């Protein structure tokens, strides 16, 4: 049975990865983003969708979860989805400026505003990716994300969350928060994951050294062959 | 029919990727390395091998092909191979120091010398990955790579080459050079690829924007589902 990580633990593992093992931030994010794009394509394959190419809104927050979202948007386009991104708060750091340019030149469009009504999102986007807040959230949630989350909580189309459903307390969840259909837990699941009631839970981020998985007793499942995702439960 | 690129063309496409599209070097290398690890696992799956875990020597050169090799070693270990690396000439740049530490802490060992006789390599390593020179080679080939290539040309176990078989002229090949069993062409094949006579030719590096594939008329095949490799011919 895979370990579900405290916020303490998750912070520690993440910090080993960057300092002790010296993975660069972009390397880990590229693998995370790919895992996400991959989970989405397995859960919601293109052939199984009414639109062709199937359309997807990726909503990216102001830190690393946002960046996973950018990577994810990009691999989705390659897997034959048609993504659109909303990215309202963009850290001005080469990592993020690069990701934005990549998507831009992939003709992945960045909206200037969130569609203000649940219905409009529903009509335009067959699936929505919540790439807003991640495991290091505390929060608490400022604008424009409060009003964004609030639009999301009224959607009828599925939500895919990266790592944590944004708006949820990282260990305790949130009974009134958003309720996604797919959760991609990166590295290993966080304790908020026990409150998850969607259909698809996937593990992603196939880059965890054995020595580290042992040290924290993560008990990761065996990813099949060369896959970067594993369907849990 | 996929385009086979001149060295001119390949240099140009590569430079669009980094300048115009602003992919960072590590992002592209992580995807390349993964493609390689993946081609190897599909061509030589673990179950199909006499040793368990199956063993692999990754020989890494002094530039980017070397770095793809480091990434590749690492994903191989994750896919259940047991790799060993020989990396004699290491650029002292954070990118490469990071890759070395990652592998080190994965318990992937870096040999201090090349086993000097073809037979010793054969007895220890079921497969050898040629991660030495890449598409920007001119060369010409200095030590210790000359004596290395020379050891390789006497092997009985298969060779997997990344992008180009090292020692070959990038467009014209090399009749007396090494003769690999697997070639992983990254991005798109180079003209040396027409001289390839091994069994496995895979395309890798699933990150080519449509606008760029169109501008250079690469005519890439369709990668299946969420795969990062495609078997050619
Ligand atoms: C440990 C860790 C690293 N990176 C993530 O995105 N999530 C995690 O839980
Ligand atoms: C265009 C190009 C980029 N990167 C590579 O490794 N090989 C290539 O041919």
């Amino acid at each position: 049975a895979v370990k579900y990580l405290s916020q303490e633990e998750a912070q520690a593992v993440d910090q080993e990865l960057f300092n002790e093992y010296q993975f660069s931030v972009d390397q880990l994010m590229e693998l995370a983003g790919l895992s996400c794009a991959t989970a989405i394509a397995k859960a919601y394959p293109p052939t199984s969708m009414s639109k062709s190419p199937p359309t997807v809104l990726v909503i990216c927050g102001p830190g690393n979860n946002g960046g996973d979202g950018l990577v994810c948007a990009r691999h989705l386009k390659l897997f034959g989805y048609q993504p659109t991104i909303y990215y309202p708060k963009r850290p001005n750091k080469p990592l993020f400026t690069g990701l934005v340019t990549q998507c831009q030149k992939m003709d992945i469009p960045f909206l200037g505003e969130m569609p203000p009504e649940p219905m409009m999102v529903d009509e335009l986007y067959e699936l929505v990716v919540d790439a807003i807040f991640g495991f290091s959230f505390k929060g608490d949630v400022r604008e424009p994300f409060h009003s964004i989350l609030s639009v999301l909580s009224g959607l009828t189309v599925p939500i895919a969350s990266i790592d944590i459903p944004s708006g949820w307390d990282v260990e305790k969840g949130n009974p009134s928060g958003i309720q996604p259909d797919l959760l991609i837990s990166l590295t290993a699941p966080k304790k908020s994951a026990t409150h998850f009631t969607g259909r698809y839970h996937y593990l992603g981020g196939r880059f965890v050294p054995p020595a580290l998985e042992k040290k924290y007793q993560l008990n990761l499942p065996s990813y099949p062959d060369t896959e970067c995702v594993y369907r849990l439960q």
